[PDB]
Formats: structure tokens, sequence, C-alpha cells
């Protein structure tokens, strides 16, 4: 964190950690009783494995009744992901069995409809924090309200300089200090999953800095079809 506060436990029933050998590496969101949306770049290198994706989670770390590790039957990045590059940077992780559903463990819907969200809108992006930013990281799952930019000012040449294609979104980032992006994370307006993070922002420096996030309603297809 320098972005933001400690959600509500359980609050965000859809929110899951993906995980490299135990431990936190990326976001993701919970978008079918089976599936976990999450970003490419996340599972991006090479060897292994063990993947695994945490839900019902709070804490990282300690006790809680409703934490389930899903092992990951199918890892499906979008096939134009590329490692230099913010586009199609999606990731579909199949968990080894329908999720456990309650309260602390429930699928969001997601946009199928491909319309930008409205600029100013405020949505809500969560997640836990990297490299070990304090070895526990952030150990509890954070969260923000951002406001939606508008593409054009996004693309500006001190922002992102004609970076953002119209499968991409834009958040104002974060003045006073720096940064955040889980990375894989879920973006939620109204209660819907519009965006994941992307490497947004990951060059931190400015005032008005935009974090940048995949636009799900433009990869519907895509996911749809991985999903049938």
């Amino acid at each position: 964190i320098l972005g933001g506060r400690e959600a509500e436990a359980h609050a965000r029933p859809y929110m899951a950690s993906v995980q490299l050998n135990g431990a936190h590496l990326c976001g993701g969101v919970l978008v079918a009783e089976q599936w976990v949306l999450s970003a490419a770049h996340c599972l991006e290198d090479a060897a292994d494995g063990k993947v695994q994706v945490l839900l019902g989670a709070h804490s990282l770390s300690q006790p809680e009744p409703s934490k389930r590790l899903y092992d990951v039957l199918r890892a499906v990045p979008h096939p134009d992901s590329q490692p230099d590059t913010i586009d199609h940077d999606l990731l579909l992780l199949q968990l080894s069995e329908k999720a456990t559903l309650g309260p602390a463990v429930r699928p969001l819907p997601w946009q199928r409809v491909d319309r930008d969200v409205a600029p100013g809108t405020l949505c809500d992006v969560a997640g836990w924090g990297i490299v070990n930013h304090a070895g526990r990281r952030p150990d509890s799952l954070q969260h923000v309200l951002l406001p939606v930019l508008d593409r054009a000012t996004c693309n500006r040449r001190t922002h992102h300089d004609g970076a953002i294609t119209e499968r991409l979104m834009c958040a104002e980032s974060n003045r006073r200090d720096s940064c955040k992006g889980d990375s894989g994370g879920p973006l939620v307006c109204g209660g819907v999953l519009e965006g994941v993070v992307t490497s947004g922002s990951a060059v931190c420096g400015n005032r008005k800095k935009p974090g940048i996030y995949t636009r799900v309603a433009s990869y519907a297809a895509w996911i749809d079809s991985v999903l049938a």
C-alpha cells in the first residue's frame, strides 16, 4: 500500500489470491464457480507451477473458516498476450472443483456489453501488495475507490502517450506518494466487474499518474468461450 485501506473481511466474496508455491503472486476474481480471472503477466515466465488459488480469504496468513486453497486444472492466458506489451493481459484459471459458495465465496457478475465505463465513475479495486512488501506483505485485503479517467486524457504524452487502446481503461492513480497494483486484481463498478489490473502504474511518477486496467467487456467473447 500507499493507496488505500483495509477491506471489510469477506465483503468481497469474489476476491481471489493467485499463488505461486504458496505465496501470493497476483490478485484475481471469481467469475464462475470453477473459474478465476487474473492477468496473463502474473503466471508469465516459465518453470512451474503449484499455481493455486486462495478463496474466501481476508488474511493471507491467519486461520479463517472460509479459506480454501484450490489447485488449478488449467491456466489459460489470452492467446494474444505478450511479455513485452500490456495488451490482451488476461488469464483464466480453472479450479480443481467448483468453489464451495457462501457468504465469503461467491462469483461476481462481469460486464458482457462492450461499452466503456463512464469517466468519473467511482470504482473499487482490491488486492494484497508485491515482492514481499513486508514479508506477510500487506497481510489482509486492502481496497480503494478510484474515479475512472477518460481514455483521451489517459493517453496524454505525459500520462500514457497513446498506449491506451479501446480494450483498456484507466483510473486516476494516486497523489501524495506512490503505488500499488496487486496485479491481476479487479476493478469493480456498481457491483460489476469492469476491469483487471495491468502494470499500470509500474512506472510511477507524476501527480495525475493513471492505473491501467484491461476492460473485461472487450474480451467477453474470449472469456465466455473458454468457459464453454
